[PDB]
């Protein structure tokens, strides 16, 4: 649970 | 639904 890549918020796919 | 920024799947913080 952080910063980086996976699942959450920020960038690439998915709602917004 | 789509590509830029919001909740899913990319870089920035949550879950690995
Ligand atoms: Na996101």
């Amino acid at each position: 649970v952080g910063a980086x890549a996976x699942v959450x918020w920020x960038w690439x796919w998915x709602w917004x």
